[PDB]
């Protein structure tokens, strides 16, 4: 059996990967909670790699937050992500771990990128300021992977998710991520018999959403492809792979779908006196498709299962 | 007296800073060689900051090299610079060091930036591939400084030099940096009575060069300006300051000047069958000038003194 370390295994993405691999009689999972292993401590991370005989790493540990957190604690987001990724990648190489998958973010891309965003949009323009420190740390993780690949002949791959949703998200009305926020807001409005739920903006911007279990499936698929196939569809210094659906949906359609999913019978209202973001933002997933993976979970089916998860975990 | 840690004090830039501050009866220098303090070791760096009562840090330690090294050892250049800067900045903040100057590189700028390059060219386009890993590590250092400034109210400033030359450079014919390489090549051609020295390219590209002692002077000037004056001339998320002359010179003029400086009486020859780089590359130093510093060392005077340094240190 392959000994697989899922860093960050209790996180939203890491736990989705663990759920699928836990079914794999060919894999032996090696898991450490934060309390057992602080990924910021270089010595502790090296001691772990020197004693645990790992074959593969899923690097799903990160300091991640929403708009308020990213603007309020920028040093936490840059410093902690730099250190976690540098520690893990360095220790993996020192202990002859040849396979690693770095799970990043779509905040890597420029604020005004061409849509849909192909992987080659990386570094083509200015970042969103809210996420800039975090994004630079994420980009440094990709470039660590590519530099170890080039200098040492490692196989350190990387995937960048689009907006994610699903079990183990933060379902609080204040979340800046629209899916969990709206699921929660509509749930509470249906409990209260509120006449309406008002969403800021016009509802016209188009966005892209992927269920976390699809993210995990794509991630395992990308990790386990033959190296020559992964090489054919990447370039050494442009190596990351976008993971998503490649399909747009208006915030209007999303909100109306959520309202149906939850059984809300009041009105969804958009307040267009508040500003919209850019008109369209989504990943180009041609590379992923070419690599033979296509998502399985449609928005309405994924929202419904995600809401059932929330219901069972209130 | 202010207790000033010059990280990297034996380096080309760090030693220039040390030469000038060593004359300052208001400053107490705290210096550690690599053998005494490995800047990659987070624990050792934190122990140093916890015991040495530092007031100011000049962060001049880095893993720096030329074209062959950057392409050959990309992981060394990204990983070591990430760790040195993350360790120092984190330990400085944990121990209430409020003032720091991060000394970076002009490789931060896009390959096809607008010339002359203002600070706002950062992140506007794709990096030069040779230096990409190094450049990302450098950019992460700026963004660490800005994030600690914003989250904690620190005063972690940053300067980006143009091409540097001067004492303590590597004067080997194989250096990819044109000034030290040409000084050495012309020195050897004058020793050998070689009829000519052939330089690849046409000699038409325009480049910018700054003597290291000017770099050090500008760096100390920027570190010691009042914070409100530094704030007036920067922005929190666009905080770095270019250090240079702002003036172009053709590689032709440079080579002919070097030949005169060394006393070569053979011919300088350009072989235009070999390709040139971009036609023009230099920093816009308006911000530095506005902050009241202007370079003092002209090219011919700086080449002559630098050659006299080489002569005395063969
Ligand atoms: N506040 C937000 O809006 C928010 C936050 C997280 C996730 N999300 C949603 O979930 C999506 C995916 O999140 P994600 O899975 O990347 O993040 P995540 O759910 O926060 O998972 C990151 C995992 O890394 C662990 N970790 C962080 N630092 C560690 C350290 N020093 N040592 C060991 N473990 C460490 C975290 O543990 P600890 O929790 O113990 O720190 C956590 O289990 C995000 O894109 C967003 O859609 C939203
Ligand atoms: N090969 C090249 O072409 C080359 C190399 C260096 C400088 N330069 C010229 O000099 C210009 C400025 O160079 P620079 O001053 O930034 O570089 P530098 O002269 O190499 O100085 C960097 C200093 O940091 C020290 N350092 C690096 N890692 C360290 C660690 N882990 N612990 C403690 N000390 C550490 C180095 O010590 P150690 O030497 O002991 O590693 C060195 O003293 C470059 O732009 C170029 O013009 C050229």
């Amino acid at each position: 059996k392959q000994r697989v370390f899922i860093a960050g295994h209790r996180g939203m993405v890491g736990s989705a990967i663990r759920r699928q691999l836990e079914q794999r009689g060919d894999v032996e999972l090696v898991l450490r909670t934060r309390d057992e292993l602080n990924l910021l401590d270089s010595r502790a991370v090296h001691d772990f790699f020197a004693s645990e005989r790992i074959d593969q790493v899923y690097l799903a540990a990160a300091k991640v937050g929403g708009i308020v957190a990213n603007n309020t604690y920028p040093a936490d987001f840059i410093y902690q992500n730099m250190m976690i990724e540098s520690n893990i990648i360095h220790a993996a190489h020192q202990n002859d771990v040849n396979k690693l998958l770095f799970l990043g973010s779509s905040c890597i891309y420029p604020k005004l990128a061409k849509q849909p965003m192909a992987e080659s949009e990386l570094l083509q323009g200015t970042l969103e300021p809210t996420n800039e420190p975090y994004a630079i740390a994420r980009i440094a993780g990709i470039k660590l992977c590519e530099s170890y690949n080039r200098q040492y002949g490692r196989d350190y791959r990387s995937v960048m998710p689009t907006n994610l949703y699903g079990p183990h998200d933060n379902f609080h009305p204040s979340n800046s991520h629209v899916i969990p926020a709206l699921l929660r807001r509509f749930h509470e409005a249906t409990a209260q018999s509120a006449p309406d739920v008002v969403v800021w903006g016009s509802g016209t911007p188009m966005r892209e959403f992927l269920h976390v279990d699809d993210m995990a499936a794509a991630s395992i698929h990308v990790m386990e492809l033959a190296h020559e196939v992964w090489l054919e569809n990447t370039q050494p210094m442009l190596s990351h792979i976008n993971v998503g659906t490649g399909v747009d949906c208006t915030i209007r359609e999303l909100a109306q779908t959520i309202a149906k999913v939850v059984g809300y019978k009041g009105r969804v209202v958009f307040d267009a006196s508040k500003p919209d973001g850019t008109p369209r933002k989504l990943l180009d997933v041609t590379r992923l498709h070419q690599l033979g993976w296509y998502h399985e979970i449609s928005l309405e089916a994924g929202l419904a299962s995600t809401y059932q998860w929330f219901l069972e975990n209130q």
